[PDB]
DNA sequence: GTATTTAATACTATATGTCATATAGTATTAAATAC
DNA sequence: GTATTTAATACTATATGTCATATAGTATTAAATAC
């Protein structure tokens, strides 16, 4: 149930590069995940679907507004308009290789 | 509609890059993403939590299974188990940023 | 690498009903490969 | 870079009810920064 964080991964991606015999620096990995992101957002922002084959597809979505809505902490009813949100599809492999876990 | 690969997505890594006179072969940069959906698969298998402050959060979530479940074809009623499923939890500035698009 | 500073998240209450789900076979198309 | 080959996705039917959602203020903590 541990918490990772980009440096993490940084640093991850790092060690499954070299047990590839081959060589980068943190600096560039850090790099490229920033870009990474940053090209992923834009992406999405253009309402573009970005498909990364056995892993999972990023697109928008939109989603219904409603009046039910409520406050969780006073239950004043309130009011959310019709929007967009950031979905993420999982792959197969992705999929099937959390389907049965502990 | 429009369809990005993570082949484009290289593409654009490689260019935003550049912008901020950089330089980084797409070969390290192709290698990076590749190395960077490894880590995240074998992360959330763990059943461990990425967090990319303002981007959004991977995790595994759990989902019950039901008797009530068809098969849209069908009808005929089929049962699935208690399994469970990598979910992307959109950040502030992706979910901002998606928020209100035409 | 470390210390400092800023701002994104976790946390929480609990009604409500939208939206992702289930299927499998065909046509595409991403993308790994060797050139 | 381009052509070839393999296999992951899009596509589709349409009942069902789980599960993410709304809020905001406090305590954390990711992580950008300059050293």
């Amino acid at each position: 149930r541990p918490k990772v964080t980009k440096s993490d991964i940084v640093d991850q991606i790092a060690l499954n590069i070299k047990n590839n015999n081959l060589k980068l620096e943190k600096k560039y990995i850090r790099l490229v995940i920033d870009a990474f992101f940053e090209e992923l957002k834009s992406n999405l922002c253009s309402n573009n679907v970005i498909e990364f084959r056995s892993f999972g597809t990023f697109e928008v979505r939109k989603r219904k507004g409603r009046l039910n809505a409520r406050n969780p902490q006073t239950g004043e009813y309130v009011k959310v308009l019709d929007h967009h949100v950031a979905y993420f599809r999982p792959g197969k492999d992705l999929k099937e290789r959390v389907w049965g876990i502990k």
